[PDB]
């Protein structure tokens, strides 16, 4: 009844290396936006500063859930824009232009065209990439989103979208950073 | 068969302190609106006058359900506006500007952009805050919604939205107020 | 414990001919588009270059899932267009004009008329065609989509839609192509 | 026969762990072990007689930021001398006390477990010294739904250096591990 | 963290204790184990005829008053060599004698127990000594209906240094706990 | 022949190890436990931002090449005070961190493990310290089909001496053994 009720209680996880119980740390950010410029950036769900800014204190991490929504700002109503999306590992020559031609090809508009409430909400199939966001090894099959818009005559400066990739991820095995 | 069919029948609840069976008292109000001004207020699901105007007669209370919908008034059709939303405890430096960058980041438009029927409906995860709306102690991890809009050239006075936080909450343990 | 844990492990499929375990190879492409021309093409889910460009290395293949979505480009907002869709085998005199009159008849608009997020998403009932995309025999009851739009005064060159038929398909029995 | 270059020292204390606000119902969620170590304060530079609180120590908190619940597990108050300590001795007056102890750094001495450490000179072989944060004379928790006192506060002190130096003659680099659990949301 | 570590030195074993008053029947009041530590003496600033008797030890007595049954749990005297003693050694004398023993700080060496100590200068003389008052010799009791004679008296000595340093070359303190009971009927 | 003898000091226990690649079936190649020891760093001639990672440790790597499966058996870092340090003491910092931990030699003290050491000057500071890399933290593996991230990185530091002595006032080396296997298909 002293210090054993119940003494232990270790129910750690194991994505690729059995380590202490990883805590599901969620995140939200826009690796790339599209509004007043030829949108065409290829960001990965691994090199992203935000993710790397939370997985550094540890050694290994495995994304348990990831998404990508498009939030059309107050603009786009008078200056619409077609945002292209698609999920694919770091590998594969899947270029922004090759979008739509690759499984998971998405394409919507902004303004009077259904784009506001309920958001776009584009989940990422873990069966299409790798969960190991960071490990002792170097995985090349890591998640990676694609985006394109071209942006016609919309020199309104302020972006018309946001394109944020959220989700949660577990991380274990300390890395003893600065502190 | 007199006064015992079935004599007792006490099935009280227990959020943090076993007390008499709390009654689920629902509520609906707009802690803050956004239409013709730089919307940027940080209201909490604890200090709100309405809630405190119903939890006063008691001592402890635990929110069993909370939400936040945006109802675009007759306006916003000619003067749209982007309403930002996000749920987070009283703690965390999550500022209105930090919105979207925090888990649960929302952002929709008004007018021709999907915003009318079905409402926005943004529930609050109890696993992100604290149920104890009010207790003998002082909880800092209490729910708190965020809002932003900036509001461009929309000096139509009348608000374009409402942003109301509804939901239900149980309260027990009398507080013997004025009467 | 050497090379038998568990030695075999053959769990192949069988659509019409028992062969090695077929791998579900997904695909995405627009057999035909509609924007600035009298849209009226009858493409089949068998003769399509893309499909035939992935089923060639094999002998037999059976579509396990197929779809057809319409992604309205940045245009169509000022120059809307009605896209007609319908699924039907290679047989049947189901012509583009006969659309809507045939089971599975679809018809939507573009622009201010619900057409952007969530996409159209028009699945194909395997109980209406044949799974055998390619086999030792010649099937005539193979899937086939229909499209029509007419296209009024929309000489904007760039298409207003895309009409892409995605889905997955299993293929077995090598065909020993060039390499 | 052998050799050890580190001296440990317990801070006498009387049991006094404060009241901890409980777990929800049906226990808790996953948790992580998070070691940390930080330069608490230095001496030799000037009369560096200050104090530190774990409940607010930047390096600690940094690791605490993402969680809204985290009880300390182990904590070491360590004193590490530099070559300078040899040429010019520095005395540190350590003491671990809860947020409620009115104790000023100077008072160190008259506070039960306060200690005095010479360090350097020549008499001294001069080595590392650890003084254990007696977690039971404090509220183990640092960031929790309910904020409070009794939280871990380190004392330590030193008078004006006979002969100063822009390099610490010595420095207390406290450490430990925290049981971080339950998310803070924020992120960014 | 454990090399020159212990340094707790014991004093001559007076086989004898000290009888006190009796305790009556009925139930007994509650008890509080309140700890204490107070600066007792300096050293090295002048010739110090150190002789403290906890019996009238302001700091501890600042705990006694509110109750009328003070009983020393145990305690010890700390010899804290100052940064000064390192370079400026000194011979500290020390003793635990009952408040009746006609022993002046000076006669320490002469009384069965005389603790001889030298701080700084010589190797490891940097280290601090903890000398225990193993109750038996005095009255485990400290305050009640009667005042006793066998209260403990910590006495120590050192003559004036060549340089009665601006501040102490050393330090001595008295630390222990007290079982406080029989609350004082009082005003509020 | 055994007085100041041991002097092997341990570093902060990262409870964690480091996952590596898997091994296939069939029989495995032979193994050779080839030992190694190579001068890693100097000290005392200037400000030394010492940080070696065995992963690219020339000397050990001079053993790797002929085989394609290098696995560190274990190893340690030696702190060898030079005749110079005796009279010219110095504060050596030291740490064993995985090749990913963003820790610069300087931040050693800040990273959970920071080894503080002083050579010469003070008593017995003459002696040599052996600090072990208790595998668990990094990859017990060192070379194969893939290059890993959790390779060990020995890092240490000391600022420039008043006299950046002609030669080192100290010395550091890395010693251990390696299980070499999977001979490299090669030319002769």
């Amino acid at each position: 009844k002293q210090a054993s009720i119940p003494a232990p209680g270790s129910i750690l996880s194991q994505p690729n290396t059995e380590q202490s119980p990883a805590i599901v740390l969620p995140f939200q950010f826009e690796a790339t936006t599209f509004g007043t410029a030829e949108t065409a950036a290829q960001v990965s769900l691994q090199t992203a500063d935000p993710i790397t800014k939370l997985t550094a204190p540890y050694r290994h991490a495995q994304i348990v859930e990831c998404k990508a929504i498009l939030t059309p700002t107050d603009l786009a109503v008078s200056n619409p824009l077609t945002v292209y999306l698609a999920w694919v590992p770091a590998n594969s020559p899947a270029t922004p232009t090759q979008i739509l031609r690759v499984y998971g090809g998405q394409s919507f508009v902004l303004g009077g065209a259904i784009s506001a409430a309920k958001t776009i909400e584009v989940p990422l199939n873990l069966d299409s990439v790798n969960r190991m966001l960071k490990d002792s090894v170097t995985y090349t099959d890591t998640p990676k989103l694609l985006a394109y818009s071209r942006a016609p005559t919309n020199p309104s400066k302020i972006p018309t979208a946001s394109i944020q990739i959220s989700g949660r991820i577990r991380l274990s095995k300390p890395m003893l950073i600065a502190n």
